[PDB]
């Protein structure tokens, strides 16, 4: 008979010349998550695929799983397929067409109309493909992107897919190049106020079969204004450009007193370049520009446009919380807004190129961007074997037609040059950061690094002379040689040197040791706090309740608290600024509950997001935020109190005394307390700041009274000890002249109060009007208050959102790290009294009513209006058609097409109307191949794909591999094989008789039967899946990379040199004639004092994935003796506090490795350790000296990596497939469904 695909919503997508040069291409893509499918061919039946609008993250929608890794948010990646079908109007004949991706994470492969264009590994750099050569003009075309985010690939939540805008560029054959215009104003600093010299260079490509005679007409005018407001023009002399050649065309414009781009006044200009042949304009290319200049002085730091500025910076990862990696413009904009309110003036794009959207935002909003291109270089971090390290140094394939950067060297060059090409004209970008902690979390020699650095520096210099390059190095603090060489070379090429995690003392060491260097804190603080937690005042370690104090006393081992990292910076004019880790919490890296390896950390649900943020994933500030504001925002006055004032949440100690903290930019603060129901405020105390100002003119405040904190940095804020009592702690603020600061004008909580029980929801939306573009967002904060409207400190009431109208709920969040509730749910628990709902617009104007509801609490309701995009027609238009477009008919039978199809309109109305289908050739009916059929409805042309089948021999069998503990995902469908060799692109839905999930919890092969009914005839298919364990490979020692190596033994009773045990040598110096041994460590001293044991502890700044430990114990004649078997013990932790015994096997080697050195090898399954404490117990023997001792020359802590290997072969053995390949009866398919070899 015939079978038909189920009815899908068909959107008609069209590319004509009526469209703008570059057009949004985000809409109407089909997506499918599938490790197995092959969807490259335009014929493929994508009817059953999910329709999505880009940008889109396909990781964020999958479910959390302990088999994944903490760093990457316990969320999976895998293989995603995007397909989009569209007509190219025949008016585009002659024109050139290109597709542009701003980001695709990661390992993208692109086909156009079945032709494979190429690949792009890196997940954050932008890239392009030409479609011209392969386009079918006046016809149906199909672009296909295959995204393979094979984990592990990130130390943070990557997300997966096309997470950033796609566009189409249509141009004449003679056109300005990709990112073709480069603007320089070499003298602006000098010319400022007068006429400014602009030097343009423009790549003009002649992609025609004829030499071309071209002139450029360039015009600089204010962005958003008309050309007649230009402040400069030029028209070039004729340049002849040969056929299929291109040329760089230099021009100069004189700008009539351009308005400077500044932080306060981010004035932008447009620079339009027209390509002229004869009279006619062939191409017109705009680029956004700002007039601005920077300077770096090694003593007085940074300056913008002549004024001295302090870089008050945050590091920001790319994800947008509950929305995942999706680079939604408004999401991104909102982040910047919140940061600006904090007093931020700079963002470091840690550790990868930003979305253009961010750059765009920063350009208009006036924020300095340090755009970082890379994290790791040629060596991967944290055993993320699939991270860009894999690709950094690889050459580009000859057949790879990817575009955007230089293809003549490595991916590194391409990705770097591509990013610079995109952003070269952006006023906001002040520096190119070329790497981050390049030598952290890696293995093997680093001697190559300084050379790799220079290579990158050179490339950058050549790519963009106009901005200093930089990096963020965390071994400057360790005085590594490599780190020093690299900074000289930075300095030598006009770079600024970023030190990560330096204390004040170290900042000073650098200046003295490196006077040439201009330095900043490239990454600072890394303080770890949750929002609204007050019941303790300590942290920096794994808590029982999976949260951390909001007081600024909690930080990682390598970092420091906010007070500290700012204090160390503000005081030193020569430390140009700070880039705090981080501005906003990000998904992944849940330090102190971090995991570089597979498995849950603590009890599940484990924390899945960060604690570093000043602001949580939802955009709710933590308390520390108001500290930063107090220190950074000179356009507001901060006066903020913590903690919240309820019995159950405060931290009582020293007789009911609770540390009350105040953050403020005021000169004097009087703190009052009012007992409940009373109306009389009792003054608890009064404190005055000291307003110091540095030589360069940066002015800060410290408290220097008698009750000042002993540790200096804590005096950047005020702390009182109030006794706990129901009531209201308020504070009033006075300026330098002792004039009171008005009660209204303060920012932050001017008073905390004891609250009632949870009573009402108050819900407010950030914007009451948004654009009806399917893009814009409204952010709805919901607080849980008592009867009087006081936010309830510990409220965790599950709130349910009812979204009705011209919108839809796209996310819900609370910024709670261990909450695993779906982001894409209609409900979520409040956390510390707050919950967020994100609502997105539709493409039709209307109203959105959103209702926050919770059990036993007064509902709240907000109204949001969506306004239509200017120029959308009020008269109703055709939207889409609902019908089945795929028909498989038996040969000799006429195709039975439907008489009618459901039509949708802009109104959302649905009318079923009739279709007049084209005639089907008699030849075609018995032809036994595929063809398309046109019809017409409501003026528009619909199409249907028909494939004719004579007979089907069988359906191809399937084979895969799965990790033990993870059930195999079986294919939705299987392809058809003719009695003829030929394998069809026609797939038929299979129903599997699935075994229990438990079957996959042991190693072995597993057969699963499944059957599909094809033209009434049921066919029998076997899926033979192989369940496998990880393949673990042990690496080299990382003892060298230790952040710290301490000793149990007190200072006075230590003997020999400890640091010797990570020096990479195993032998003992015989050290005859006394003195401390430089080659080895011992406990001789402590032993003599009668101490039986000793504890050596390695600390790391990143969790190490250990796979083996080898201890090189030694012996002498007098005292030191090899320890007894099984007595030496190892332990591991994530914080330095909570320990765990390493389950290991000891092997004492047969022979000594070197005279009087024997290696004890400890074996164990891979485990993550940020700390490793070896407890050495002396032998139970007697010695000539009568003192028994233990001694070590080296402790090698070897790392390990795990892969899940899936085989590649189509060959046969015993029939059976060699690499568990699918046997079909013999055509075969490898375990990786890539190579099918028929024999
Ligand atoms: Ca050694």
């Amino acid at each position: 008979t015939q079978m038909s695909s189920t009815p899908e919503v068909v959107y008609s997508s069209a590319v004509d010349s009526k469209q703008n040069r570059t057009s949004d291409f985000d809409a109407n893509w089909k997506f499918m998550l599938s490790d197995s499918v092959q969807a490259q061919d335009p014929a493929f039946d994508d009817s059953a695929w999910q329709q999505v609008d880009l940008p889109h993250d396909y990781s964020i929608t999958q479910k959390y799983s302990q088999s994944n890794e903490a760093e990457s948010a316990y969320l999976p990646g895998g293989t995603g397929w995007y397909r989009k079908s569209f007509t190219i109007d025949r008016d585009l004949a002659g024109k050139r067409i290109a597709i542009n991706f701003d980001g695709v994470y990661m390992n993208a492969t692109v086909w156009f109309n079945g032709v494979k264009l190429g690949t792009h590994p890196y997940g954050y750099s932008p890239f392009s493909f030409d479609l011209t050569g392969n386009a079918k003009f006046g016809g149906e075309n199909t672009i296909v992107v295959k995204v393979e985010n094979r984990l592990p690939s990130s130390r943070w939540y990557s997300g997966s897919g096309i997470y950033r805008d796609v566009t189409l560029t249509v141009t004449d054959g003679v056109h300005v190049g990709n990112n073709g215009v480069a603007i320089k104003t070499p003298s602006l600093a000098t010319q400022n106020g007068g006429n400014v010299t602009m030097n343009l260079t423009t790549k003009v490509a002649n992609d025609t079969k004829a030499a071309a005679n071209i002139t450029l007409k360039q015009t600089v005018f204010p962005k958003g204004g008309k050309t007649d407001a230009a402040i400069g023009t030029v028209t070039t002399a004729s340049k002849s450009i040969a056929a299929g050649a291109s040329a760089d065309v230099t021009s100069t414009i004189t700008a009539a007193s351009p308005k400077l781009w500044s932080i306060k006044n981010p004035n932008l200009y447009t620079v339009r370049t027209e390509v002229l042949n004869g009279g006619k304009v062939l191409d017109t290319y705009d680029t956004e520009y700002g007039f601005r200049w920077t300077g770096f002085d090694a003593t007085s730091g940074f300056s913008l446009n002549g004024e001295k500025v302090k870089l008050k910076g945050v590091s920001m990862h790319h994800d947008q919380g509950s929305l995942g990696a999706v680079a939604n413009r408004r999401a991104i904009e909102r982040q910047v807004e919140i940061l600006q309110k904090m007093g931020v003036n700079s963002i470091r794009t840690t550790h990868n190129p930003a979305a253009k959207a961010l750059i765009d935002v920063c350009n208009e909003k006036g924020v300095l961007v340090v755009e970082e291109v890379f994290d790791m270089w040629n060596r991967s971090k944290n055993g993320n074997t699939e991270d860009y390290g894999k690709w950094f140094g690889q050459a580009i394939a000859g057949d790879n037609a990817v575009l955007g950067g230089d293809k003549d060297e490595t991916w590194a060059k391409f990705d770097l040059t591509s990013t610079i090409n995109r952003d070269r004209n952006a006023p906001s970008v002040i520096m190119w950061s070329l790497g981050n902690e390049m030598m952290e979390g890696i293995s093997g020699s680093v001697s190559g690094f300084p050379a790799t650095s220079a290579k990158l520096v050179a490339w950058t210099k050549a790519a963009d002379s106009t901005r200093p390059m930089t990096y963020g190095d965390n071994k400057i603090k360790a005085n590594w040689n490599e780190s020093n060489t690299m900074g000289d070379n930075l300095t030598a090429n006009g770079g600024v040197v970023g030190t990560n995690y330096s204390d004040g003392a170290n900042y000073d060491k650098i200046r003295t040791t490196h006077p040439s260097w201009a330095i900043y804190g490239s990454e600072t603080a890394s303080a770890i706090n949750s929002r609204g937690i007050y019941n303790r005042t300590t942290g920096g370690a794994q808590s029982s309740d999976k949260q951390l104090t909001s007081y600024d006393n909690s930080a990682v081992g390598w970092g420091a608290v906010a007070s500290s990292a700012w204090y160390d910076v503000v005081q030193r004019d020569f430390v140009a600024g700070t880039y705090v880790w981080t501005g906003f919490d990000y998904l992944g890296e849940p330090t102190p509950w971090n995991g570089t390896g597979s498995g849950a950390v603590g009890s599940w649900p484990s924390p899945k997001n960060s604690y570093f943020g000043i602001v949580d994933t939802a955009g709710f500030p933590k308390d520390t935020y108001y500290f930063y504001q107090s220190q950074w925002n000179d356009d507001v006055h901060t006066l903020h109190i913590l903690p919240a004032w309820n019995e159950n949440v405060v931290a009582k100690g020293s007789g009911n005394n609770v540390p009350v903290v105040v953050y403020t930019d005021a000169a004097k603060v009087k703190l009052y307390f009012t007992p409940k129901g009373s109306t009389e405020k009792r003054l608890i105390g009064e404190k005055s700041f000291t307003k110091k100002t540095t030589a360069a003119g940066y002015t800060y405040q410290v408290y220097e009274g008698a009750d000042k904190d002993s540790t200096a940095h804590k005096n950047m804020y005020l702390t009182w000890n109030v006794p706990w009592a129901e009531g209201t702690i308020s504070a009033e603020a006075y300026d330098e002249n002792n004039r009171l600061i008005p009660e209204g004008s303060t920012e932050g909580n001017a008073s905390v109060t004891t609250t009632g029980k949870a009573a009402k929801l108050k819900a407010d939306a950030d914007r009451k009007t948004i654009t009806a573009d399917g893009k814009d967002l409204s952010y709805i904060e919901v607080d849980v208050t008592d009867a009087n409207g006081h936010i309830v400190p510990d409220a965790a009431n599950r709130v349910t959102f009812d979204v009705k109208g011209a919108g839809k709920l796209v996310g819900v969040d609370n910024g709670s790290s261990p909450d695993h509730d779906s982001y894409q749910a209609d409900n979520r628990k409040a956390f510390s009294g707050k919950v967020l709902a994100i609502v997105q617009s539709t493409k039709e104007a209307g109203e959105i009513t959103v209702t926050a509801k919770a059990d036993g609490l007064q509902s709240s309701t907000v109204k949001i209006a969506t306004t239509a995009v200017p120029g959308t027609s009020t008269e109703k238009t055709v939207r889409s058609f609902y019908y089945s477009r795929n028909y498989y008919v038996k040969t000799g039978n006429k195709p039975i097409l439907p008489s009618d199809v459901e039509v949708r309109y802009s109104d959302g109305t649905s009318d079923r109307q009739n279709v007049t289908w084209d005639a089907v050739s008699d030849d075609q009916i018995a032809k036994a191949g595929s063809f398309s059929v046109a019809g017409t409805v409501a003026g528009q042309k619909i199409s249907v794909r028909v494939t004719m089948i004579d007979e089907i021999g069988a359906l191809l069998n399937y084979s895969a591999s799965t990790p033990v503990g993870t059930p195999a995902v079986l294919p939705g469908s299987r392809p058809a094989v003719l009695p003829d060799g030929t394998v069809t692109s026609a797939n038929f839905a299979v129903d599997w008789t699935k075994p229990a999930d438990t079957v996959y919890n042991t190693a072995g092969t597993v057969k699963v039967p499944g059957t599909a009914t094809v033209f009434g005839k049921e066919f029998k298919v076997t899926a033979t899946i192989r369940v496998q364990r990880s393949q673990v490979t042990i690496g080299s020692s990382v003892s060298g990379n230790a952040l710290r190596l301490t000793q149990n033994i007190p200072a006075d009773k230590q003997s020999d040199t400890l640091d010797a045990i990570k020096d990479g040598s195993t032998t003992v110096d015989a050290n005859t004639g006394g003195g401390a041994n430089p080659s080895a460590w011992t406990n001789w001293a402590y032993s003599k004092a009668g101490h039986n044991t000793a504890e050596i502890t390695f600390e790391y700044a990143t969790e190490q994935q250990l796979g083996q430990i080898v201890m090189y114990f030694f012996r002498d004649s007098n005292a030191v003796r090899f320890p007894d078997a099984g007595k030496t013990k190892i332990q591991i932790s994530a914080d330095g506090k909570n320990w765990t015994d390493l389950a290991a096997t000891e092997t004492i080697a047969a022979q000594e490795s070197s005279e009087r050195v024997k290696p004890y090898t400890y074996d164990f399954a891979p485990v993550g350790a940020t700390f490793v404490k070896v407890t050495v117990t002396n032998a139970d023997t007697t010695t000539p000296s009568g003192v028994v001792c233990a001694g070590l020359t080296e402790i090698e802590l070897k790392t390990a990596t795990s892969k899940f290997v899936t085989n590649t072969s189509a060959a046969l053995s015993s029939a059976e497939g060699e690499g568990n390949a699918s046997v079909t009866v013999v055509i075969t398919e490898s375990e990786d469904h890539v190579t099918r070899k028929t024999f």
